[PDB]
């Protein structure tokens, strides 16, 4: 069993009530919706700052909070969205983004499925890097993980260093990176001890929260994603690209 | 309470004999084990393939182990030191090269007693990078640590990415890198374990062997050193260096 929140922020510069963008006769946040649902989600809420959305997921059936604070971090407005419904330590959440609306449902259960049988407390997915621009990219996260998929480390540097193969040329890479993808399941009771700890140096050297967590000596379980996730939804062109495979096109 | 181990190979192609090298009025391999005595080991023992050095050890009155095996790693070397003199798995070995004549003996105390202190079966120290070129270089190994001290993770790539910083400029570099240097405590009972599990495939990317640990699940605590170990012996030139330091040129 596992409970699906989706955050749904109202404000873009680009994409104005980006929430409510209509593809293909719905609005972004209601694909998301099914999608979280289509994964066996046993509650779906969405969570959003805005009046307007809230009355599109209650007339799409669906369950919303409106979230009361411009909350500095999405672990924050989760925190809010746990304590509101008054969720238990062990339950199971999925942070599912809303503006992800092809999301692969598949994953979404995947992310659930391995934090119930791992030790840790949170859970996360990673993707295979094809090319040595992306793996020399520090916008690609790389992660590198120990025997039984517990992150050791996340980097903008280029791990793992391919030692012998780089000395001759950077042109090429072999099959052993990984870009971590920004999907997460948390023990609701992880996410209520996670919010009081101070921000670590570490995190803002790498601009990457993840590593607070591995700063403080807890676990993050990863794993290759089952489907590969089609890219979310920032600009005109990126709602286009959706619409369009919406639409058979 | 703690043993020194220190492996002194005779074969160089450099520094024939190496081992035995008079610097100052001693051989290299002597001075080693002074400064082993002097970090309060209980025992210290010199382990070498060759019988001449066994000798000169024997003639300054130190302890001794010829080994017997060409031995694939200085684990395995270690093993062997082990059983040969039935170490308890509780014993805390600390692997002092034998090529380094001035190491500090700070450091070999410092190495055994975090060894002690931590939960970790494996412990060894860093020092600070401060130059761009250093954290640049793929021969220098980074390590980056967690809030107890454990390793993250050790790379030949620049860890941790300095996120803004680098955006600008790879010229210059702040104050968090370290490099790992090469000095090792262990319980007896790890080498033990250690010995049988299976090279890692993450290993051999990096060309890392303790990278091997960290996939297996086990920790390794860090520590800044608390001297900086002046650089080893493998040229005719480092070998000027050092006694230029011992007749204080």
């Amino acid at each position: 069993s596992f409970i699906a929140i989706i955050p749904a922020r109202y404000a873009s510069t680009r994409l104005p009530g980006k929430p409510l963008a209509d593809i293909a006769g719905k609005p972004m946040v209601v694909h998301v919706m099914e999608r979280a649902l289509a994964s066996g989600a046993d509650r779906v809420i969405v969570a959003t700052d805005h009046p307007d959305v809230v009355k599109a997921v209650e007339a799409a059936g669906g369950e919303v909070c409106l979230t009361r604070a411009d909350h500095q971090s999405g672990t924050e407005r989760l925190a809010e969205v746990i304590e509101h419904y008054g969720f238990a330590d062990d339950d199971i959440i999925v942070n599912v983004q809303g503006d992800e609306p092809l999301v692969p449902p598949v994953i979404i259960r995947q992310v659930a499925d391995n934090l119930a049988a791992c030790s840790a407390g949170m859970a996360t997915l990673a993707v295979p890097i094809a090319s040595s621009e992306e793996a020399f990219n520090p916008n690609a996260v790389k992660v590198v993980m120990d025997a039984q998929g517990y992150a050791l480390y996340f980097s903008r540097a280029t791990i793992p260093w391919e030692r012998e193969r780089f000395a001759q040329s950077k042109e090429t890479i072999g099959d052993c990176f990984l870009r971590h993808i920004g999907i997460y399941a948390y023990r609701a009771g992880f996410i209520r001890r996670y919010v009081n700890w101070a921000p670590s140096q570490l995190e803002q050297i790498e601009l990457l929260e993840q590593l607070r967590v591995l700063w403080y000596g807890e676990k993050i379980h990863v794993a290759v994603a089952k489907a590969v996730p089609a890219v979310g939804v920032d600009t005109q062109s990126d709602l286009d690209r959706v619409r369009a495979i919406m639409l058979n096109q």
